[PDB]
This record gives structure tokens, C-alpha cells and sequence, in this order.
């Protein structure tokens, strides 16, 4: 249950299990989905960190956390690779 960083987007850690498959493809995609993301969450519930799994096919399992007083807020979200939706998937 250990996580390695793939990248710190604006304060947001995103995180892979150690030894997950690469991730790399993916990182546009995942920069606009927290960029999305905080938009509906900012200040205390801006999440700490996402952990992203998957991604082997087309489709990307992000599992966004907040600080525990905004635990209510954590969501599992699926992306596609090919579909466009991540204004709205990502809120």
C-alpha cells in the first residue's frame, strides 16, 4: 500500500501504487480532470491527493482524497481515454 508520486499538480498529489504499470500516457488527461476538479473544491476541501490506477486499456481509475473533516467529498471517478467528458465528469 505504498504510493509513488507520478507528479504534484497544484498542490494535489497523484499517486500510483509502487509498483502499478506506467502512467505516463495518461498525465494530460489526469492535469485537466484536477484542473476541473478544483472548481468544485477549493480551500479546506481541495483534495490532498488523487491515486490513479489502470489505465492499461482505455479506461482510468482516479480516486481523489480530501482531509478527513471533508471525507464526505472522496470520489471514485472513471476517464476514458478517447471520450471528452472531463468537464463534467471531473465537475
Amino acid at each position: 500500500s505504498k504510493f509513488r508520486l507520478l507528479e504534484n499538480v497544484n498542490g494535489v498529489e497523484v499517486l500510483t501504487p509502487l509498483n502499478h504499470p506506467p502512467l505516463q500516457a495518461w498525465m494530460p488527461s489526469i492535469r485537466q480532470c484536477v484542473n476541473k476538479y478544483a472548481e468544485t473544491h477549493t480551500g479546506d476541501s481541495a483534495p490532498v491527493k488523487v491515486i490513479a490506477t489502470g489505465g492499461q486499456g482505455n479506461q482510468l481509475i482516479l480516486n481523489y482524497i480530501h482531509t478527513l473533516p471533508h471525507s464526505n467529498e472522496n470520489v471514485t471517478l472513471r476517464i476514458f481515454s478517447e471520450q471528452n467528458d472531463l468537464g463534467s465528469i471531473c465537475k
